[PDB]
This record gives C-alpha cells, structure tokens and sequence, in this order.
C-alpha cells in the first residue's frame, strides 16, 4: 500500500498516484487517479471508531450523502473499507475532485460581483435541496462549500446535520453548541437548539456578507463575543423581536445592553451591489420567524439571472435516522457505518 506524510493511505488498486492535499477535521485529504473512470478523484481517509462522537458524525455524513442526489451536494462515488467488521479500523470517502473551497478562494482572491451571484445561487439551490428534505446542514461556512476549475460549486460535509425539529427548538440562555462560531444565529446564544431551517440561512448570510469583503463579518473570539458582534451591526433588537424571546435570562441581558444603533450594510459594503445588500439584510435578520426562506431567498431579484424554480429540484422524500444516533454505542454505530457502506464492495 502507498503511504502518504507518514501515514497508510490504503486505496488502491483502483486508485494510485497519490498527491497529498491537506490535513483537517476531513482527516487526510488527497488526490488520486482512478483508474475504472480514468480521472484524478478526491479520497478523504476517517478513523473514527475509537470516539463515539466521529462515529456518529460518520454515520451522518454517510447516510445523508448516499440518498442525496443534487449538482450542488457534493456525492460518494464509492467508500473503500475492509471487508470485514473486525478488519475495519479506517474508511476511505471518495469524491469528484474539486480545486479549491470558498475558505481558500476568499483568503487570495477578490470576487467578482458576477462570481459573488453565482455562488450564491448555487449554495442556495443546493440548500432548497437540502431544507425540502427536512434536513438542517448546521455548519455552513466557506471551508464547506467546495469549487471546481469552473466555479461550480458543492456544499460538502454533513456531519453535524440533524432533521428539523421546530417544535423542539426552545432552550435556555447561553445553552452550548457545537457548530461553527462565526456562522451561529443570534438565537443560539438566546433561546435555540438550531432545529430550524432559519439556521442556516443566517450562515448563508455571514457567507454572502463574506464574499463582498474577503472577512468574516461577525468573528467572534467565544461564545457570547459573537452575540456582541451580531448587535454591534444589527443594533439593538426592536420591542417586538425581544418580545419574542420569552425566557427572561435571555430577555434581561438584551436589555441590560446600551442602545446600539444599526451600521448600514451600504457603508460596511460600498463597492456591493444593492440588490445584494438587501438580499444580506433579509438573511441576517435578527428574528428568525421573519428571517427569509430559502425558496424567496432564490426568487430575489439579486438572483433573476439565474431563477428557475423548475430547475430547482426537490428531495423525492423526507430524511429519517433509522434511530436516534446521540444513545448509540460506537460499537452499534461501527456496525451501522459497515452497512451503509457494504454496496460498495463487490
Ligand atoms: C466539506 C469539506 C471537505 O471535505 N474538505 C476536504 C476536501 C479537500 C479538497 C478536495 C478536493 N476535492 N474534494 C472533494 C475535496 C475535499
């Protein structure tokens, strides 16, 4: 077996001629020429099943990307694992090849307002996909959106992603989370779980505030700074909005603040176009009730070069775990991780 920077990268026949990409939360990421469809693929080596937690967010990214089928979700083309239980200590995903990410593109390189539409439109397209299926993807960020030598453009890992749950979105102030700091909802530090698709249009919003000036538009450096940076540009929460938020903890530090008025998006962004900072402004919406969905987030006139709604396809059904994932062992969750990936093998 080929090694790689100090490390088995165990893929072959089918795939030689490895060249390192990079290190990650991804595990090992490198290019490889597959010689059945004779074009260099990507193949992201996991090894998960010591932590709990990787298994389940293994079993999450696989399951979710085997049923979905969408041009701007990234696919499994095929899962290299040993054929037996007791055999498998790593996995091997392997995917269309793409050039760059969003993270890499934004550190080196200005958009284009033509580019900045464009992969809007494509995030958002694949996210109705995403939101039609009752899934949250809970982690969107520029190192998840992924690029190829055309700018076409794919959401990658789901590994966070849960199935909405509105009902059950309710908690406390200053309730813990998991998912990426800069790209959280004002809610999650208030009185949300991150259950509802609102979620991830507010991080789509971070992203498109992001793409108009090459940084982060609220980098918080912990959890209650990023709340601090979200207000010092929306200003303060209207009577309303607070009224909406019930629980007193959360209610009682909103008005402990001093009155902070709103930063126009024209001045934080006055090379931007204006159809798109009024699109911002309905995404990063502090009450999430009267945030924008995905589907008139597609249908605003920012976006009417490409808006085909026809051409915007649906999942075919809702998305369900077998069970719930939290209470399953690893070793349950090892066993599950061998099915979902057993029709790869021949
Ligand atoms: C979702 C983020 C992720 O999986 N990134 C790892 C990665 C790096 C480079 C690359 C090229 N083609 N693909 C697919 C990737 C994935």
């Amino acid at each position: 077996p080929e090694m790689v920077r100090g490390q088995v990268f165990d893929v072959g026949p089918r795939y030689t001629n490895l060249s390192y990409i990079g290190e990650g939360a991804y595990g090992m990421v490198c290019s490889a020429y597959d010689n059945v469809n004779k074009v260099r693929v990507a193949i992201k080596k996991i090894s998960p099943f010591e932590h709990q937690t990787y298994c389940q967010r293994t079993l999450r990214e696989i399951k979710i990307l085997l049923r979905f089928r969408h041009e701007n979700i990234i696919g499994i083309n095929d899962i290299i694992r040993a054929p037996t239980i007791e055999q498998m200590k790593d996995v091997y995903i392997v995917q269309d090849l793409m050039e760059t990410d969003l993270y890499k593109l934004l550190k080196t390189q200005h958009l284009s307002n033509d580019h900045i539409c464009y992969f809007l439109y494509q995030i958002l397209r694949g996210l109705k996909y995403i939101h039609s299926a009752n899934v949250l993807h809970r982690d969107l960020k520029p190192s998840n959106l992924l690029l190829n030598t055309t700018c076409d453009l794919k959401i990658c890992d789901f590994g966070l992603a849960r199935v909405a749950d509105p009902d059950h979105d309710h908690t406390g102030f200053l309730t813990e989370y998991v998912a990426t700091r800069w790209y959280r909802a004002p809610e999650i530090m208030l009185n949300s779980k991150g259950y509802t698709k609102s979620i991830d249009i507010w991080s789509v919003g971070c992203i498109l505030a992001e793409m108009l000036s090459n940084r982060p538009i609220f980098p918080g450096k912990h959890y209650l700074d990023q709340l601090n940076h979200i207000l010092g540009i929306l200003g303060s929460p209207s009577q309303e909005d607070l009224n909406c938020i019930i629980n007193l903890k959360a209610r009682n530090y909103l008005l402990s603040l001093p009155h902070k008025n709103k930063v126009p998006w024209n001045r934080l962004f006055p090379n931007a176009d204006s159809k798109a900072l009024d699109l911002l402004d309905k995404m990063l919406t502090f009450n999430p009730h009267k945030r924008i969905e995905v589907e008139q987030a597609l249908a605003h006139p920012y976006l009417e070069q490409y808006y085909d709604p026809s051409d915007e396809p649906i999942a075919e059904a809702p998305f369900k775990f077998d069970m719930e994932l939290d209470d399953l062992p690893k070793e349950k969750l090892k066993e599950l991780i061998f099915e979902e990936t057993a029709r790869f093998q021949p």
